[PDB]
């Protein structure tokens, strides 16, 4: 089997992208994050507590004829942001793009913390980083793709983000259509339960390549490139009247400012992120302060390729038995 499903950016800037997501019997269609930094598939649903719904779209199971209550089983997650979430637990039928998985755990949430009630768009996430992730006790659950892979033609998916447009998330197949020249895989450690691997190296703009290994995750849930501080600092340093503001939480530059691209290496070869996928806008509605794509992972503890990264590529995430990812310029 495979699914394909298009992938939506959720706002101008590319802030994250939503996919729907068929869930229950008759289906009940909610958009979701998928992201491949963490591995709960939680919705928003009739079990919510009212006050932190806010437009969103819930998942009811009480109206779906193949929902069981998961009993005794709850969830909390804690995401990198301070976002969090938790709840209760049921099994039903999830469809992706035309892939159905029967008895996947569908995490219903009794509470959402603020940032996730704030934005109407987006109705859950749908994890698909690693199993081991997975927050139900007493009974660890398994991802979407895991509960999938065994019927999969290929046990892979790809993630296409489009810049300011709509993208793609296949399941089982690669798309030799959707990405320009080869594709370069590289290893994988799945020793923190993440999509990690090592990048060759980066330059800024149209500088001499810098050789040197960079561990990180492949996060489709984090929207900006998240690096070493010295490497952060060789980017801004290009870019007149850029600064790290302590106040804003990172680094600004002016919006008049033209960007320079940034690449980053797979192996031999090399990603080109375009200066444009960098700027995340006024900082404040009106304000000539722009908020930088690429900050700092200093204190997050690791280094983080999220959707500004991401989006320059085409990306297979290789689930065969040694998983490893892939790479295509696109």
């Amino acid at each position: 089997s495979t699914g394909s499903a298009t992938t939506t950016p959720i706002d101008s800037l590319d802030d994250a992208y939503i996919t729907p997501v068929q869930i229950g019997t008759p289906a009940q269609t909610l958009n979701l994050d998928f992201d491949t930094g963490s591995s709960d598939l939680w919705v928003f649903s009739s079990e919510t507590t009212a006050s932190e719904v806010d437009g969103q779209t819930i998942y009811t199971p009480s109206k779906s004829t193949t929902a069981k209550l998961l009993s005794g089983a709850t969830w909390s997650i804690s995401y990198g942001d301070g976002s969090s979430s938790s709840g209760d637990v049921y099994t039903d039928t999830v469809s992706v793009g035309g892939l159905t998985v029967t008895g996947q755990a569908v995490e219903s949430a009794k509470k959402v913390s603020s940032s996730f009630t704030e934005d109407s768009t987006i109705d859950g996430l749908l994890g698909l980083a690693f199993s081991t992730l997975n927050t139900v006790s007493p009974t660890q659950q398994k991802t979407f793709f895991d509960n999938a892979k065994a019927s999969l033609d290929s046990p892979v998916f790809t993630a296409d983000l489009g810049y300011h447009a709509p993208g793609t998330y296949n399941f089982g197949f690669i798309d030799t259509t959707a990405y320009t020249g080869s594709i370069t895989y590289t290893a994988v450690s799945t020793k923190q339960g993440f999509w990690e691997w090592t990048s060759t190296g980066y330059a800024v703009g149209s500088g001499t390549f810098k050789s040197t290994s960079i561990d990180g995750i492949a996060d489709t849930g984090t929207t900006l490139l998240y690096l070493p501080a010295t490497v952060v600092s060789a980017y801004w340093a290009q870019v007149s009247g850029a600064k790290s503001s302590s106040s804003v939480g990172g680094y600004v530059f002016p919006c008049s400012a033209t960007l320079p691209s940034f690449t980053f290496g797979v192996g031999s070869a090399r990603i080109v992120i375009p200066g444009d996928y960098i700027d995340f806008g006024p900082i404040s509605t009106g304000s000539s302060s722009c908020f930088g794509g690429i900050q700092s992972s200093a204190g997050i503890g690791i280094n983080i390729f999220g959707d500004v990264a991401l989006k320059a590529a085409f990306v297979v995430f290789n689930g065969a038995t040694t998983p490893t990812l892939g790479f295509a310029s696109k």
